């Protein structure tokens, strides 16, 4: 198989809310596991995405008890938005929005989302308009 | 300009620190900034990687003093590990340089990983293809 240049691995707290957070909120799909390390690696169109649940295989920066996700927010490229269930919910850290970024070569005009997964991670969805 | 279909952004306690981080010992460059937003867009090779000083525009999970990236890291692929400063014994390396066999899809993916350990506690794995078989 390929593997994408950039995959973020998301441990999990809870592994179940969290597959069932991207497979039925974000719509990626299983595409293959390793269900005895609690491990999945899901992928949606041409994304990628590994979830591994929060165990002694997992590596782990700060200690367990610590929020997971701080600082930093995944940008998925997207054809549409059309897919994502962005209801305006808990689920949601940034409601869609179109902005406009200035980027080395002009600006990028985006249509954005950012979701907040069950443990904190930061999804952000962008559409380039 | 071709955005990555997978761009992380981190923000960054110290983005002095951070830049100093990810382009001396990572070797990325600085293909543009937002310099009144403390922000850098980041590329090396294929790779590409945002940084942003903690701020008003920070986009926080978290409350500020949660420490940063917990619970995840960034798997980036390369071609080879030759050029990262991964010398050891260092703070910066979460887990050295290792040759390890993944079960994968189609088969086996033969890997040499290396983890780093940023400024601000982001796991950054380097993931060089040994081999894959299927
Ligand atoms: C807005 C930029 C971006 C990231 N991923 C994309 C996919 C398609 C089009 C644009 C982008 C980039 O992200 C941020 N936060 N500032 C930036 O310049
Ligand atoms: C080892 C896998 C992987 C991620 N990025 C790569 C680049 C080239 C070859 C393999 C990979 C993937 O990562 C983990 N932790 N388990 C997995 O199956």
């Amino acid at each position: 198989m390929e593997f994408n240049n950039t995959i973020p691995e998301l441990v999990c707290r809870d592994i179940d809310s969290s597959l069932s957070f991207y497979t039925q909120k974000l719509g990626f799909k299983v595409l293959f596991e390793r269900e005895e390390q609690g491990f999945f690696f899901l992928y949606k169109n041409d994304i990628q995405l590994m979830l591994q649940q929060l165990g002694e295989t997992a590596w782990m920066s700060h200690s367990n008890d610590t929020p997971f996700g701080n600082g930093m927010n995944i940008a998925f490229k997207v054809e549409s938005l059309d897919d994502l269930d962005c209801s305006t919910s808990e689920d949601i850290f940034l409601e869609t929005e179109t902005i406009e970024y200035r980027v080395l070569d002009g600006v990028a005009s985006v249509n954005q989302v950012i979701f907040r997964d069950p443990d904190g991670y930061l999804i952000r969805f962008v559409e380039q308009v």
